[PDB]
């Protein structure tokens, strides 16, 4: 583990590529050494200068799942990062694309807790207790660090940049949740679908998961708290001018238009 | 009653204003006393004309259904047109804007006949004992003729092909029987945003209406609904404008949906 | 901000204009220079005003809601109002049609909240967890400001408050969590035709949206929404006039009608 | 356009690889002014070969649905290929390996004809109208020759990379549900790799069948009663390695099984 310092300037270095709109060198490249462990580090130290500067936590994701799953990827586990409340996006929203530097839409569902969240010994059974709504949700994802790579994306605050909810909010037991599936329209035409169950098997499983990794470090999921379980579609490319509409069928959409 | 040469004439600017996407001045103002009669023959002359250029009918639309129902318009019943093989684009097409002049998109539900259907005394359930399915469709309608002369009237619309210019079907294909038609309901988006909403009853109580009132009124005319056309029944929701950039989506609930881009 | 004492004057004239049925000149016209903060405390002078006459606060309305949405519209979000007591008419009542100016009728749902909701961090979870019963609800609108300067502006209509008159609430009462509050859809006859029909997901992608968006309005103001209010969320149709003899009926499907007579 | 009798030697060739496992040059590399009706005239010719041999036409399918729709793809419409009767498995078969090169499990619908579909003005409503039954279908796709926009020629000349399909789950009447909401989650090894939803496929899974009828009809061919469509992946295909096993769950559209030996 490098020291405080380290991790603040490479931090520093995040935060400057994502208000410039210019992409740093991939950390990896520059810290070859650089740990799991390190990575996480430079994300806390991101999101800490992100609140001081005026943000506030709204709540978590959880990635990689589908390449977690994988049997073709090396990725072991899933990832995690922190969502803060200027990330949010309404339904129906003008997205300006100016803001991001390379962003994609993938497509979620998110947990809306009506109870906190804390491990070690967190399971499904504690999620389904714990959350108020189950809410369709995007997540648009970017990277400040160029690809010409785990421990990049964790850094970078797991590509966290944008979420969009939107659709029908339901209580957790109102229907089966690994079979709620969707199809993301980009510019009038189905470029992804996809099943909720693709989510480590059940959606809410990373919610679980995530709350015993915070554990360690005498943080919960607080009441209130948004958490994005993962994505089930691959993400789809946003340019100027692009349109989407994610269709979840009977629990409703999420549309937004690029500007 | 003006002469067939009148009506050939007419036609004739109708159809290059429409290739030159060039609008003529309306019609109803060089005509002051065309009659809807003489806009029939009017649009009988044009569409004889397209088919005559190798263009094949696959069926018609009625429209002006709101307008016919409501009590603030004018206009006492719906006006009628000819579908043309062209018209047609698939769901999640790229439309391109540069074919049409001021075009505008609108939702509607289609009737694919299965049997005939022939005036003078077609009712409801002839509809429903000839349709075949019944399918989710939006209409792409324009207009060759101004709006404001540099306003167009009924006479100018039917003269005009009943607006016609694209038709995009998509969705579930569902037996008649199957649901109440009645409470088909649409989310018109444009660019991400719900410009309309509708309910499939605002077509004249009921969408099957307009096809039986159809065939009764081509039946003077020795024309019936023919097996295997499509019959759009009129749009649910006001018209919305297509702009080059824009992406409509109309999500028909559990009747599925039609999408296309204006490119 | 205009002094304290013009905001009650205009207020004064608006409670005039309604008494009087007699409209006043556009606000907008004579305070060339009005703000929306003017608008929203001229709106607070004159409820006030009624509250001190007698009258009791029951819930508010949002409004603008298809206008704040459409692209073509300027309007970059809603209004809100203040409904009191005596605006409220059972249904199936008959409405004198002369304590109303230029009366118009629109199709909503309503919020019956069972706890309060308090901004600024309103979200809709908050208000799914606060509403007690959904329940369709008619408005009835008016104008005490001219529309045409012998036009009006968002202003005007926010000063009057929020061009609110009546309230006609009616059909089945329902838990939010009961069905797919998006997909409720509605008819609405006048005489016995369809004028308009819509659908609820027309109102801010979700009609409880404005619920949250309000109750973040009015936290600057040391205002919450109280328990026990009802709160109207946004028409999904466009509206209709109301004229002497007129019968409404608005047929909400499966969530039951609402109807009156204005007489 | 090359004489017939180069379409032959092509699908010789092309036969001659799949015989040996042993993939052969792009076609399109080794003929560069080859157009699109060449490579329907290859894959005509390869058909006409393997049916010679003792092969039996037992339907088709339509491909590259999904490339089509992505505006990431250049490809502007599907493509088709011939199913006979040799690239059948039951549900829950061992699959002989050894018999494919580079072979791809993906996850489909099929479509059983009662009566058959003629163009060219095939419509869905027609194709709803002879439809016997739609069953879940995975087709076990291929390649014949190597991969170092043109490549679409490849695939159609190959039989638009035609290699197997194992039907299973539950057969339904066309009009029993909505056909667009079908959903399906790939497993192999015991875990997900790919989910998708019908819909995905040219926005209506039936709607390939309409236009295979279609591009079928100027040849003086229908779809024929009793043929089976496969309509094209909603999923990403999927490698298929010796020990493998497969479980596709279409869920209230019941499941398929295979396992490679
Ligand atoms: O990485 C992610 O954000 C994901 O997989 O959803
Ligand atoms: O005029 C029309 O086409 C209509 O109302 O649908
Ligand atoms: O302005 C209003 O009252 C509305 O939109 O419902
Ligand atoms: O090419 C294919 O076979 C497909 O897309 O299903
Ligand atoms: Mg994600
Ligand atoms: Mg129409
Ligand atoms: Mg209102
Ligand atoms: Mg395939």
């Amino acid at each position: 583990m490098f020291d405080k310092h380290t991790h603040t300037l490479i931090a520093q270095r995040l935060d400057q590529a994502e208000k410039q709109r210019e992409q740093i060198r991939a950390i990896s490249l520059d810290y070859p050494e650089i740990t799991i462990e390190d990575a996480y580090a430079v994300q806390r130290e991101w999101v800490r200068l992100k609140i001081a500067e005026g943000r506030t936590l709204k709540g978590h994701k959880i990635g990689l799942t589908s390449k977690a799953m994988q049997a073709s990827s090396q990725i072991s586990e899933p990832d995690y990062g922190a969502l803060l409340d200027d990330m949010f996006f309404h339904d129906g929203s003008d997205i300006p694309t100016d803001r991001f530097i390379v962003p994609r839409i993938e497509v979620e569902l998110a947990f809306v807790l009506a109870k906190p969240l804390r491990g070690p010994n967190c399971t499904l059974f504690d999620v389904y207790n714990a959350t108020d709504y189950v809410i369709p949700a995007l997540e648009l994802i970017d990277a400040r660090c160029h690809n010409i790579k785990v421990f990049d994306t964790i850094s970078d605050n797991a590509a966290n940049a944008g979420v969009i909810l939107g659709g029908r909010p339901i209580k957790p037991d109102e229907l089966d949740l690994r079979w709620i599936s969707a199809l993301m329209y980009r510019n009038g035409v189905i470029e992804e679908t996809g099943v909720a169950a693709g989510v480590l098997n059940h959606p809410a499983n990373g919610v679980a998961w995530l709350a015993n990794k915070l554990a360690p470090y005498d943080v919960q999921l607080e009441a209130g708290q948004i958490i994005l379980g993962g994505s089930f579609t691959r993400p789809v490319p946003a340019r100027k001018g692009d349109t989407f509409h994610v269709d979840y069928g009977n629990m409703g959409s999420i549309s937004c238009r690029f500007v």
